[PDB]
């Protein structure tokens, strides 16, 4: 799977089935529709003790996978119930500023989406947490080309290090933290994972303001490679799945 023409989304049915799923990813919420919910927790992301490890392109994006050892980054709250863990990052972008984000408000495209990746500490590891539909939980973060968002700075800078589908750069000490918005109203739905396997078991946190990101800072996701090492350059852009069927479904919301 990749995301041409050829192995794209339109394609992935054909290998993991579960893509035709009744609780696949992304969606778009639509506002005049999503249920404001009185009784959703709000937010206890405690990311004091965060270890990074590595950043890796892997030729459908580049991640940040952290050490996911005692309850040091963890997501609670919420539409929650443990202590969700956090693995890594995933990041989409497009060929252009208004395309990028899976998820779409109202219709509407953001310039990139942003996912941190948590698994629930009850089923041991991130490995037997996915056969689960209440297996990971996944903040999903807009951005819009505004101001510069200090914190993401680390990350478009390293980014020339990890160009081509394949190489590893060394990303110890980066604070998630610097990623966030100010606001923690969210929107949740259960759903997939976007990308192969597909698999149901994500109960997605979208949150509501988005974080401002400079064009210059969103220009460096767009100088790197789907292509390992050798082969022609294939650059990576547009590494989203569009919105897939609701289902009935409610999306419910903090605010």
């Amino acid at each position: 799977w990749g995301y041409g023409k050829h192995n794209g989304p339109e394609h992935w049915h054909k290998d993991f089935p579960i893509a035709k799923g009744e609780r696949q990813s992304p969606v778009d919420i639509d506002t005049h529709t999503a249920k404001y919910d009185p009784s959703l927790k709000p937010l206890s992301v405690s990311y004091d003790q965060a270890t990074s490890l590595r950043i890796l392109n892997n030729g459908h994006a580049f991640n940040v996978e952290f050490d996911d050892s005692q309850d040091k980054a963890v997501l609670k709250g919420g539409p929650l119930d443990g202590t969700y863990r956090l693995i890594q990052f995933c990041f989409h972008w497009g060929s252009l500023d208004g395309q990028g984000s899976e998820h779409t408000v109202d219709k509407k495209k953001y310039a990139a989406e942003l996912h941190l990746v948590h698994w629930n500490t009850k089923y041991g590891d991130f490995g037997k947490a996915v056969q689960q539909p209440d297996g990971l939980a996944v903040l999903g973060i807009f951005l819009k080309v505004g101001s510069a968002k200090p914190g993401l700075q680390k990350v478009v800078d390293v980014l020339d290090s990890i160009k081509t589908k394949g190489k590893s750069a060394d990303f110890t000490n980066f604070d998630p933290r610097g990623l966030l918005p100010e606001s923690l109203d969210y929107w949740t739905y259960p759903g997939s994972l976007t990308t192969p396997p597909l698999l149901e078991c994500v109960t997605w946190i979208v949150l509501k303001e988005p974080i401002s990101v400079s064009s210059e800072q969103v220009l460096k996701f767009r100088k790197l490679n789907f292509n390992g090492e050798g082969e022609p350059e294939e650059l990576m852009v547009d590494n989203w799945r569009p919105a897939q069927p609701l289902k009935n479904r409610q999306i419910k919301a903090s605010f």
